[PDB]
């Protein structure tokens, strides 16, 4: 009609589908690459790394082809249709079930670093990533159980189109119902997750940040107590300051050279503590003054390396929150706009060049883990380097 011809526009999606088909699988193939051949990325972080990497190996492999497919209404047995239509909402499941272990990993890291090896493990991950899997088929392919409009086929459209008996034009919102879309699939298996995963995230770094000032406040405890000894005037308040000292100091505690430092101090605290209770003042204050070449030779790299851990823990988080939120981001306004739909059928549709451009932009996701990685994680980065080096 008034209408250009369809293959032009056509021919733009489904050039545009492919290079991201392209992309999505060569960035997350060496994802996977990487981890196989690098043993220092060989974690249970990394192995929903993986998982993820996967889901999005298989958005080009699979979901694009197709939603190619679904773009051109051919005619199909609805739920044969259904699952070309859905089988795109098992990898994003799965992506955010894998997101959202991620984040769970690294608060479990955080806030009980000296049970994380024993309580995450390679083989508990394997299982949880398996049963992850089954669990998005089960979600994603809800609609091939009977959560579908095939009992309702449009049949002047199938008519139009010469399809078969039995059969209908295969179209996204003809067979996969919008009430599921919005209520079932977006606000209970995207929005509810994706919520939660900030409700993690917020308290990794509450929790990052308050570690950091336990380790300050610490510090700042055992040098001011000190001053207190040394200008104390009798034995009472270097005996009161150095009680003090030493509760902090096993607080501290809680690795060779670190445990003799440590070892160090507190029997420097006892020898002072003994003098303070004997009455001998300058003898405790000169005793006290012992903990300076302690504190300097011993305390001092502690403080660094604890800061300068939990840092590494923070910039890893915030690496793996950029991409949960980059998932939000580019999979909301295809969510959105079937909101729209759904709740003001007095609004116009959504234009096809915009839910072409929403469901591009959502495929586009599968592309952008691979370069956070390269961007801020080294060990990937390098991993990467010597993987195209020496091998293209
Ligand atoms: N909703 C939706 N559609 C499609 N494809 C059909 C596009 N067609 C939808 C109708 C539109 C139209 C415009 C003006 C007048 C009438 C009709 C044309 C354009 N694919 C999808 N994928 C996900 C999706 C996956 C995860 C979350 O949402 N929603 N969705
Ligand atoms: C392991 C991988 C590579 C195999 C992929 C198999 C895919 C391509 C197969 C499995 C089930 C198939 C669908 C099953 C039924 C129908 C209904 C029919 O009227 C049109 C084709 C259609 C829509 C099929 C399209 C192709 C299909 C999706
Ligand atoms: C054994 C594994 C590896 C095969 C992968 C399973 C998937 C891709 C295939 C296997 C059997 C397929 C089904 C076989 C037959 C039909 C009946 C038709 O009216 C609609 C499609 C439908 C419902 C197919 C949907 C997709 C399907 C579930
Ligand atoms: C997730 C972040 C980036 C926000 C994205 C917001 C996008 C998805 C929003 C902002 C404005 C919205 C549009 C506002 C008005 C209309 C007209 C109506 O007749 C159909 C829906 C439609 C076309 C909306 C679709 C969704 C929309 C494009
Ligand atoms: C934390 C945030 C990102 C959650 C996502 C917010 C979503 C659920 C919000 C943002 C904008 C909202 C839409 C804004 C306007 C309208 C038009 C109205 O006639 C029906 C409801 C509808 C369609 C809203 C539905 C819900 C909506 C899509
Ligand atoms: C039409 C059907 C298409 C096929 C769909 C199949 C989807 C299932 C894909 C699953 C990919 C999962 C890969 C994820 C692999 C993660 C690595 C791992 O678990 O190893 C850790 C342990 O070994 C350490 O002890
Ligand atoms: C289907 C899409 C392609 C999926 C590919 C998944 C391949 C994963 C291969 C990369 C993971 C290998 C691994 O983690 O081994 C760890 C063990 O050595 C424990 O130390
Ligand atoms: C490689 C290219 C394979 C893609 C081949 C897909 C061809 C379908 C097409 O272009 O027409 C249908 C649209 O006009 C919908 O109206
Ligand atoms: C593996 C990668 C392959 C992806 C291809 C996606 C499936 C391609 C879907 C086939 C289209 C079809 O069946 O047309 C004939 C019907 O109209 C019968 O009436
Ligand atoms: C291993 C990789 C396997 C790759 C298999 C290739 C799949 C390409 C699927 C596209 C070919 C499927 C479309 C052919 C078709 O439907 O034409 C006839 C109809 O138009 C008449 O109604
Ligand atoms: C955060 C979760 C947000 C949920 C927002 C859902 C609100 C959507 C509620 C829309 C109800 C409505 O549109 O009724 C219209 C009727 O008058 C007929 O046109
Ligand atoms: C967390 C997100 C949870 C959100 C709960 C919001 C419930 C919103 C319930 C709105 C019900 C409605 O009026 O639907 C009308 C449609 O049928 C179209 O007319
Ligand atoms: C926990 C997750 C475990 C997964 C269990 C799945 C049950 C298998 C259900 C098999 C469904 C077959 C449905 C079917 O073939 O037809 C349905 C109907 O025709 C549509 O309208
Ligand atoms: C990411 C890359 C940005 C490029 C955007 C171009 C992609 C899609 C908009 C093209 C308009 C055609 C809509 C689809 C028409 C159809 O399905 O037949
Ligand atoms: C590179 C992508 C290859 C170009 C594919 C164009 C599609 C042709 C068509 O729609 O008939
Ligand atoms: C996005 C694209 C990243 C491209 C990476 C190019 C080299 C990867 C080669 C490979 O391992 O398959
Ligand atoms: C389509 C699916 C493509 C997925 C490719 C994923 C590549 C990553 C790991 C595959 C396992 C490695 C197999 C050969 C190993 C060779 C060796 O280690 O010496
Ligand atoms: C690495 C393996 C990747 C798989 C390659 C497959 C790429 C082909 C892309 C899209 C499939 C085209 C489907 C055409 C629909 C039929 C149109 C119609 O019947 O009207
Ligand atoms: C292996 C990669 C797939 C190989 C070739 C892709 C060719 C797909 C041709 C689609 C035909 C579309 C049509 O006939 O309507
Ligand atoms: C829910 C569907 C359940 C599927 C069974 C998956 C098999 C993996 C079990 C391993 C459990 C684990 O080690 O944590
Ligand atoms: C709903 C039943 C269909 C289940 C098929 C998909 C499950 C795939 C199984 C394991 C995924 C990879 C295991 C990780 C090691
Ligand atoms: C739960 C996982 C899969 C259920 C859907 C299997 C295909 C149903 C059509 C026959
Ligand atoms: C569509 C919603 C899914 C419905 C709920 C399904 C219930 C599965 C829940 C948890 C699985 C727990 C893992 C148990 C492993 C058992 C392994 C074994 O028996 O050998
Ligand atoms: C719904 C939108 C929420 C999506 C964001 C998810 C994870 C990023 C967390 C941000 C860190 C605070
Ligand atoms: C809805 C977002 C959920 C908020 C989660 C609570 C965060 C608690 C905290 O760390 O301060
Ligand atoms: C540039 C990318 C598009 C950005 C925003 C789209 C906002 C409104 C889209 C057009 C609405 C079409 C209509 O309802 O008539
Ligand atoms: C064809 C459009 C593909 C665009 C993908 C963009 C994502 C890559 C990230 C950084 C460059
Ligand atoms: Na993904």
């Amino acid at each position: 009609d008034d209408g250009a011809p369809p293959i032009m526009g056509s021919s733009v999606y489904i050039t545009v589908e492919l290079a991201i088909a392209v992309l999505a699988i060569l960035g997350n193939v060496l994802v996977c690459w990487a981890v196989w051949l690098n043993s220092n990325l060989q974690n249970v972080t990394n192995y929903f790394v993986v998982s993820l990497a996967a889901a999005d190996i298989l958005v080009g492999v699979l979901a694009i082809p197709f939603a190619i497919t679904i773009s051109t209404g051919f005619c199909a047995a609805c739920h044969g249709c259904l699952f070309i239509a859905c089988f795109v909402l098992v990898l994003a499941q799965s992506s955010i079930f894998s997101l959202l272990a991620i984040a769970i990993d690294r608060y479990i890291a955080i806030a009980i670093p000296l049970r994380y090896n024993g309580l995450v493990t390679g083989t508990r991950a394997a299982g949880i990533i398996a049963i992850c899997w089954v669990l998005s088929f089960a979600i994603g392919l809800t609609p091939m159980l009977g959560w579908n409009n095939c009992g309702q086929p449009k049949e002047g459209k199938a008519h139009s189109q010469g399809c078969g008996e039995g059969q209908v034009a295969c179209l996204f919102e003809d067979v996969v119902p919008m009430n599921y879309m919005v209520y079932f699939n977006f606000f209970a298996c995207v929005l509810v997750p994706l919520l939660l995963m900030l409700g993690v995230y917020l308290r990794i770094f509450a929790a990052a940040r308050r570690q950091l000032a336990d380790l300050e406040d610490n510090w700042e405890t055992l040098n001011d107590n000190l001053k207190v000894i040394e200008k104390a005037d009798n034995a009472a308040q270097v005996k009161d300051a150095l009680t003090k000292m030493r509760a902090a100091a096993l607080d501290a505690q809680k690795m060779k050279d670190f445990r003799h430092g440590f070892d160090i101090l507190v029997g420097q605290i006892d020898d002072a503590l003994k003098l303070a209770n004997e009455g001998k003042v300058k003898e405790a204050q000169a005793a006290a003054e012992q903990l300076k070449t302690t504190r300097n030779a011993y305390i001092q790299k502690y403080l660094e390396r604890a800061r300068s851990t939990l840092q590494k823990e923070v910039h890893a988080a915030k690496s793996a929150a950029i991409i949960a939120g980059l998932f939000a981001l580019c999979w909301l306004p295809l969510h959105i706009i079937n909101c729209f739909t759904f709740f003001c059928p007095d609004c116009s549709h959504a234009p096809l060049w915009l839910m072409y451009l929403a469901i591009v932009l959502a495929h586009t996701n599968s592309v952008v883990n691979p370069f956070i990685y390269a961007y801020r994680i080294r060990e990937f980065r390098q991993t990467f380097r010597k993987i195209i080096r020496s091998h293209v």
